[PDB]
């Protein structure tokens, strides 16, 4: 079976922000959800589903996940995790406070974002520089090309002070959502289509001190950013490709062909990019 | 007054979002400001980088004069730089929740939230819960009136929206905001003088730009001049018969004249453009307004 949010009762009193498409709040098992419909012509959606799954399987707080239908469309449900009088601070917002910097909150300059991590007051300096890294880790894994500042943050708990870092969310940047059925058996015969999608892009929306995209295995194989190691040490024993490759599996809606396509270039990701960056850093770590 | 902030405590546990450079949340006067920074390029030889400031400032208080709510504005510097301090309406614990996210709700349009077609914004507006859209609907225009005098080429639908209280539930609608893109923000004083000599290039300023971010069934930008000197939307006409008695071009000018750090130059280009848009543009609309509302 699968869901059907059709007749799900409608919050009113809720909207969600973002460009990617519409939202609406729902009640669904007796909980707030933030329903994501895709533009009417949806890869957006699964891509959103697959990835949080996946980085839930690495051990990381993310944010719960559903697909299902409403009305005409499939759409992605993600459980709405600023009820409760929790409220989301973007990193965007705080990196906006880096008045020192003489840039936008809203630039994703590698340096200026591990400065702003370095010099914020919401969050322990040391925590929120572990998470970053980890999630730099599973958006390797992901093929993210759009973590910008605003797609992660904090929540405060209304009349505190109090921050805590939020769920990772909007993965639906992640796992090659532009590929149609027509463009995953073309990158799956051909060896040079397949490869380009791995060395070359998706690349990192951070970016070098040239302002050059960050390119995920130039980066992590030849890092010797002590931090951005040590989240590779954390985090790959995390990486289960069976579980992984069982959440692909068990999605709903999702074409064979693509869930073919997804579980190859999983793969791929995991030996070409993790598995090498891992090796080296186990090397540089034993180094006494 | 240029008030130096630069010893106002701050508040670090607070940030602002946008784009259009960095905030900060500090104590002045025993209240809550977001303090604004314009963004500083890397290099600015020969142009202006600084007019955003200004331009809220100025239209914030012009709003202010015209009777509707909006955020109290000071300039100011902090460290060596100029800043516009907006006193912060997201204190004592309300959220903002903009219009774009609002319009997000609308999934039958099957057009995006950040998407700023009128009759779909006038749609949102008909049929959202946060707010009798009775009165949405009055606020809206009476702000689009206001960013006709002022030349407000960007009220999208992130520049305007709603306050929550966090204990929640309940929502009222926001002081106008972010009305740093308005008043020829990209005017420099070779520009006024430009403007101020050549009446063919002060009259482009009129009827050709700026033009509202908001777009007609064509996907155009809706021209200031034309839409509300041929409009029939009796809610538009209503507003410019409300908001017009409270435009008082004194208020206005002396606004202008007590503004710190900005040239003669600008000054002068700013008294100039609003007796010039408060006649070409909101009379002609205004006095066609009272014919339609005649009798014979
Ligand atoms: N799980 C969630 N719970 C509560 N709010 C959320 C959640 N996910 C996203 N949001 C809010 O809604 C906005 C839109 O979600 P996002 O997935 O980024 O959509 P888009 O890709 O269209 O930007 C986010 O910026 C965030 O502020
Ligand atoms: N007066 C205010 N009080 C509290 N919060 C504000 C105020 N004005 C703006 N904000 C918040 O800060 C954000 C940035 O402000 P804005 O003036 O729009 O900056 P920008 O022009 O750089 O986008 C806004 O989107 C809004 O959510
Ligand atoms: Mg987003
Ligand atoms: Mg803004």
């Amino acid at each position: 079976p699968t869901i059907d949010f059709t007749f799900c009762e409608i919050n009113p009193k809720k909207g969600f922000g973002g460009a990617n498409g519409n939202k609406i709040s729902l009640f669904y098992n007796n909980e707030l959800y933030m329903v994501k419909f895709p533009p009417k012509p949806t890869n957006g959606c699964f891509s959103e589903y697959v990835a949080c799954h996946i980085v839930n399987s690495l051990g990381l707080k993310v944010q719960e996940t559903l697909l299902g239908t409403y009305k005409n469309k499939i759409v992605v449900a993600c459980k709405d995790f600023t009820t409760h009088q929790y409220e989301l601070v973007d990193f965007l917002s705080l990196k906006n406070t880096m008045i020192e910097l003489e840039k936008s909150g809203k630039d994703t300059n590698l340096n200026d974002v591990l400065y702003a991590i370095d010099n914020q007051h919401f969050i322990e300096p040391k925590v929120l520089k572990c998470f970053f890294w980890d999630m730099f880790v599973a958006d390797t894994l992901l093929g993210n090309f759009d973590r910008h500042n605003g797609n992660w943050g904090f929540l405060r708990a209304s009349n505190s002070k109090e921050y805590q870092i939020a769920p990772i969310f909007d993965c639906g940047s992640c796992l090659y959502p532009q590929a149609d059925d027509v463009v995953c058996q073309k990158v799956l015969s051909n060896i040079d289509e397949l490869n380009a999608r791995i060395y070359n892009f998706p690349q990192s929306i951070l970016k070098d001190d040239n302002d050059k995209k960050i390119n995920y295995y130039d980066f992590l194989t030849q890092t010797n950013n002590k931090d951005c190691l040590d989240a590779l040490l954390r985090i790959y024993p995390r990486i289960d490709m069976n579980k992984i490759h069982s959440i692909i599996d068990n999605t709903p809606f999702m074409s064979e062909i693509h869930k073919e396509f997804l579980h190859t270039m999983l793969d791929e990701r995991k030996s070409k990019i993790i598995d090498v960056a891992h090796t080296r850093a186990i090397e540089l770590s034993l180094q006494h």
